[PDB]
């Protein structure tokens, strides 16, 4: 089945010797790794990297990212001896913990200089006790900083949320004016078509590019839009009022083509997909009420004036019209350069000496 | 997050564990293991106080809703000698049942509690050689796994089958009519199912299809698709339709008994399969498509049992449906289930007696 690597954790591999002096980066699982990746890309340039993870579900994925590290090993089991053997074999120059892997033996029984990034405070007793054990803490909010400072942590700063860093890609150019609806589920399709139908009464040249959450549904989606009375086409072919995308990936590259984006997983009870993507391009994003899985991101976008929650077909029409008549300025990308810059600055300085 | 990792509790187990002394200690890493062991736990819970531990923070909230099946709840202690021994000293458990695997070295090496591994399989790895012999009793899925573990010098290793194959039926519903039941169906599965059912109705004109979407948000859509096929439609409780859509969450497992044949989705689209087992517990055959890669043990069990049929296209689906409609297939999954359960429960009770 899956590889738990229990022996490796308990008795870290001898070959760690071959990675001595590296910068040790710990990403509990795939999420943490992706969140830290933009920082890792830069650090990887000035340091050899020793990468560890906790979840067995992350091994296979991380193996595909060998470009971003020199050595890969699971985190040692949390006893003084496994942890000390890990540190003694690898003699790491420092350890960066992404988000909050409060492993007591790891934190208590290693001597490696320790750095926590993207942390937030909960006010719990384990925080009171272990926070002071880090040489440097970078938090998401100045509020979190305050709490940790009352915990006797020195060297604590706020740099913002690493999750809000833009990772854009090349992108695509298309002539025409478009709305781009991405990661749309079957149960979201009709409300969007009915909204776009109401809109086209006014904006006759406007086209909808529609990208299903599952590209397999590209044909069911087409037939629906056809049933609604739209001329339709499949991407590459831009002839339709509703343009369906059937090729995987591509979605993040399509956003720059539009004036307004709509992101699914939000009009049905899914919890929201990736709201950030379109806004990194200076485009406002509209979403439905079901954002519980991306709540921090939601509150961030609303504060940045870049995200807009709509409750129903009517609100959607109303919001779309507002954004088509008045171009909403978006500054998410500058914030992104700012968070990234702050994190990378403090880390480079800390690592310098 | 907003999730509780309970690090402090794992590191320094709660003093109140005292008030649970002499209990049977059952460890279920997360929700899946708990549900897998639940039928056995229900019986053991009658004869033992239960101290229940879990590893995944994601299980805590769920497990709190299961307070009827345990006496004490606490996360597994962190894997260092001191936390583990403190857990053990506080709770003085009579024994520890580990569900499936959870080879936590310090836990296994530094506790004196008699330890029992349940529903295990053998990967043949070095950590297995080393830790397997530290269990007082090991109950495995196959006689093949037993042989491997036997060669690691494990004594007291048996096979009682896969706990995951234990039926958990529920009350069940009754309706007048003849039905086929398609459950956990995704949008991309609706057309091969409707195409096949249209062909079948030519011959069995009285047959009705109860259609339960994977996600109810897709029901309106499903109903409209049925209409395009020219079926009379209706929403559950109304049995008017040739195709009857189901609009309520849950419900599915209680519906199966109503049918002559079940179809279970996540299988005609590359999803990997939903719960093939449930219909067969009613002595009803189940049909699925080729994409069962997330339920492959279950798929293999059903095939050997003569209760599960893989179909690759609309024709084989029509073919298999017609076969099962013309000659009723005998299904003995429930029989197998009582067997697996009784075996596990027999061995456990005997170990715990003395
Ligand atoms: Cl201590
Ligand atoms: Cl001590
Ligand atoms: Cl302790
Ligand atoms: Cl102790
Ligand atoms: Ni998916
Ligand atoms: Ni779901």
């Amino acid at each position: 089945h899956m590889q738990f690597e229990v022996l490796k954790r308990f008795f870290p591999k001898e070959s760690l010797k071959n990675c001595k002096g590296a910068l040790w980066v710990h990403t509990a699982s795939i999420g943490e790794f992706n969140t830290f990746l933009p920082i890792l890309k830069e650090l990887k340039r000035e340091h050899r990297i020793l990468l560890t993870y906790f979840s067995p579900r992350a091994r296979e994925y991380l193996k595909t990212k060998s470009d971003f590290y020199d050595c890969l090993h699971p985190l040692p089991l949390d006893n003084p001896f496994s942890v000390k053997r890990f540190e003694e074999l690898s003699k790491p120059k420092a350890l960066i913990v992404v988000e909050r892997e409060f492993w007591p033996s790891l934190i208590i029984f290693t001597k490696v200089p320790k750095i926590l990034v993207n942390a937030y405070a909960k006010g719990s007793l384990i925080e009171k006790i272990l926070s002071k054990k880090f040489d440097l803490i970078i938090m998401r909010t100045q509020e979190d900083v305050e709490k940790f400072k009352t915990f006797g942590a020195k060297r604590v700063f706020s740099c913002g949320n690493l999750k809000f860093i833009c990772q854009k890609g090349k992108g695509i150019k298309l002539k025409g004016e478009f709305i781009v609806a991405g990661s749309i589920h079957t149960g979201e399709v009709e409300i969007i078509l009915k909204a776009f139908k109401e809109i086209k009464k006014t904006y006759s040249s406007l086209k909808l590019i529609l990208v299903p959450r599952h590209i397999e549904n590209a044909k069911i989606f087409e037939k629906k839009a056809r049933d609604f009375g739209f001329k339709t086409s499949f991407f590459e072919n831009l002839e339709g009022d509703v343009i369906l995308v059937d090729r995987f990936g591509i979605l993040k590259e399509l956003y720059p083509v539009g004036k307004i984006a709509i992101v699914g997983g939000t009009f049905v009870n899914i919890g929201g997909h990736n709201l950030l993507e379109p806004t990194c391009w200076g485009i406002p994003v509209i979403y439905g009420p079901y954002t519980h899985k991306v709540n921090d991101l939601k509150e961030f976008l609303e504060k940045e004036g870049a995200g807009f929650e709509v409750k129903n077909e009517t609100e959607l029409v109303t919001k779309l019209t507002e954004l088509l008549s008045v171009k909403k300025e978006i500054k998410v990308e500058e914030k992104s350069r700012e968070i990234k810059g702050c994190y990378l600055e403090k880390l480079r300085e800390f690592l310098r000496g």
